[PDB]
């Protein structure tokens, strides 16, 4: 087992223990400066030399033993950096740990980073910085080994302008004034459970805090902090289920932090600070599902952690089987059902796009030379779930398969596994149905292309209504139109509203006069909802409506979640009336995106 999106060496020659950070953040040059202290353990006699990933890093210097050492740069390898070769000054010997202190920079371009002017922030007085490390952009911030097969303590001190506040994936630990400049304040970090470094995470900005549950605080500018607090209300009852499925809650805080609209994603399960997208704040709690994943994350993935990212599948699909079952929870077993089919018709779309035989629709995945941005999508989240719903129909029911994974997650705390260490606990587990294990196309479902080889069964009390009124609205001809109505939606949920509209785009384009009697007759272009927002404009832009041009052009640029923003681009492209407007909007907004974000709508239109 390699990490071939590695170029440090790797856990079997060395292993970093500790990182203690000392950094300042100057919005003047967008730059992070500072020192890096790698706790280093030795895995091998005669250790005389050690590599660590970088990217557009500048290095000053190298301390090792308070002298300075050589070190050299190699040629930049595309997407994965540069490697950093550090030449030891004292052999070591096996489970040796000495202390390299490192002296960098950081790039303004930083794959890791989105630095935001005043007008990009809320408040429009003061600028915001944050991170996303995951899954190769720590190399990015910092040296260091960037290897999920690698976890570490951290602890950290962050000067500031004093106006500002800065928090991390850790424990606050204090602040004080900059004793070297005045003007600025020091925010002190621990992080004393031991994590991958792609869980690194930090935002700089004018942070404000409530209180919402007995260990979570929501943090944001001031303008979201009120609809926030209400908005994710439901997280200390989620966390409560979330313990009683997956075992003790070991990161001490829950906090959430709302990003500003360029967060490219939902969330990220940051430990002690998950970070959300601003698209969640709908007013009726109706989009918390995220929170439940990123909840679950705090043992599948951060517990339990894959130990390459051609492993990733283990991390997402065990911590949507996990959301599933928290909402399932809260509100029924037949919304759990309802959720699980929606999300298998999610496959059946990313299938779709990619192609059936195409390598990213693989459960377990070779990255060798491929960027994981680019690999990204919601096969392992959804293939990885259907698998593990698929096996828990298969050995009894969804008690004795919850009872797999919390023993499962008991087994590799702390640890970084591969597939094969999973499979191998899941036969070890279940030793007496070992002979219905067999039974599995364990080869079909973990390592070939395309649709799963098995469906599950679903419930469908909950989807028939959203089929039902998809169907009507698919085979209606002009002369049906006038019998639809706005009362056809009263008794769906806002969850039904969303897979109403999934259905019918599945079967884009519908004709031109059908599009606009649903908006004279529903009225979607007043929902704010942002998935059923994105599903509806969607629709009209496939559909060929170019009163709908402007409204998908403002969503796909004012707010920047990759779900949405690359599916609206990629459509207004594809659709011959906006195709110039689309590129020319994304030229003008590129500069001040989100740097990965940029880099992938910029493939997906074939710009460049
Ligand atoms: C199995 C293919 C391997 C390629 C992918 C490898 C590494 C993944 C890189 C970045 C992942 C960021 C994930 C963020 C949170 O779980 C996502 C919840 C929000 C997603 C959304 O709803 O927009
Ligand atoms: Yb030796
Ligand atoms: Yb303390
Ligand atoms: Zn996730």
């Amino acid at each position: 087992i390699v990490d071939t999106c590695s170029l440090a060496s790797p856990a079997s020659v060395c292993r970093t223990k500790h990182l203690h950070l000392r950094c300042s953040v100057d919005f003047t040059r967008r730059t992070l400066t500072g020192t890096a202290a790698l706790t280093v353990q030795s895995q091998e006699d005669n250790l005389r030399s050690l590599v660590l990933d970088t990217k557009d890093l500048t290095i000053e210097k190298v301390v090792i033993n308070g002298q300075e050492v050589k070190y050299a740069l190699g040629e930049r390898q595309s997407y994965k950096g540069s490697p950093m070769e550090i030449s030891l000054p004292i052999a070591l010997s096996k489970n040796q740990e000495i202390v390299i202190e490192i002296s960098f920079e950081t790039s303004p371009k930083s794959s890791a980073l989105q630095w935001l002017t005043p007008e990009q922030t809320s408040g429009k007085e003061h600028p915001y910085l944050f991170s996303q490390c995951q899954a190769i952009h720590c190399r990015a911030i910092l040296p260091c080994q960037d290897t999920p097969s690698v976890k570490l303590t951290y602890t950290a001190e962050v000067s500031v302008p004093k106006e500002l506040v800065a928090l991390m994936s850790a424990i606050r630990d204090g602040e004080t004034p900059d004793p070297e400049d005045p003007s600025r304040k020091i925010y002190k970090f621990i992080q004393k459970v031991p994590i991958p470094c792609y869980l690194i995470a930090l935002v700089v900005g004018a942070l404000e805090s409530r209180q919402i549950g007995p260990r979570t605080l929501v943090w944001s500018e001031k303008e979201q902090v009120e609809k926030s607090a209400y908005e994710f209300s439901e997280t200390e009852s989620m966390l409560k289920i979330a313990e009683d499925l997956g075992g003790p809650y070991v990161w001490g805080q829950y906090d959430l932090l709302v990003l500003p609209p360029s967060f490219p994603y939902g969330g990220m399960e940051n430990p002690c600070l998950t970070f959300v997208t601003p698209t969640l704040l709908a007013g009726d709690k109706s989009l918390s599902n995220v929170i439940a994943h990123e909840i679950s994350h705090s043992w599948t993935g951060n517990l339990v952690t894959n130990k390459t990212w051609d492993h990733f599948w283990l991390n997402e699909g065990h911590t949507v089987y996990l959301e599933r079952h928290i909402c399932g929870r809260l509100f029924g077993e037949k919304f759990r059902h309802f959720n699980a089919l929606g999300g298998w018709g999610e496959l059946q779309n990313s299938v779709k796009t990619f192609g059936e035989t195409h390598p990213f629709t693989k459960l377990v995945v070779d990255l060798t030379d491929i960027d994981p941005n680019v690999a990204y999508s919601s096969v392992p989240y959804e293939k990885g779930f259907a698998l593990l719903f698929y096996l828990e129909q298969l050995l009894g029911g969804p008690e004795i398969f919850l009872g797999f994974l919390k023993a499962y997650v008991e087994k590799f705390s702390y640890k970084s596994i591969t597939t094969d260490d999973w499979k191998d606990f899941l036969y070890s587990y279940f030793k007496d149905k070992v002979d219905v294990l067999n039974q599995v196309d364990w080869n079909a479902w973990l390592y070939s292309p395309g649709l799963p080889p098995i469906k599950p069964n679903y419930d469908m009390t909950l989807t028939n209504a959203c089929i039902a009124l998809s169907q009507r609205w698919i085979t209606a001809k002009e002369d049906d139109l006038n019998s639809f109505n706005a009362t056809d939606l009263k008794d769906l949920s806002s969850h039904q509203l969303n897979e109403f509209l999934a259905q019918t785009l599945q079967r884009a384009p519908l004709p031109l006069g059908h599009i606009k009697r649903m908006q004279e007759v529903y009225n979607f272009n007043a929902i704010n909802n942002s998935e059923i927002r994105f599903r509806w404009l969607r629709l009209c832009i496939q559909s060929k409506w170019e009163d709908a041009i402007p409204l998908a052009l403002k969503m796909a640029t004012e707010q920047g979640r990759m779900k949405f923003t690359r599916p609206l681009f990629k459509d207004l492209a594809a659709f011959d009336k906006s195709h110039d407007q689309a590129v020319r909007t994304y030229q003008e907004h590129k500069a001040s995106m989100h740097p990965v974000t940029a880099m992938l709508v910029g493939k997906d239109l074939k710009v460049d």
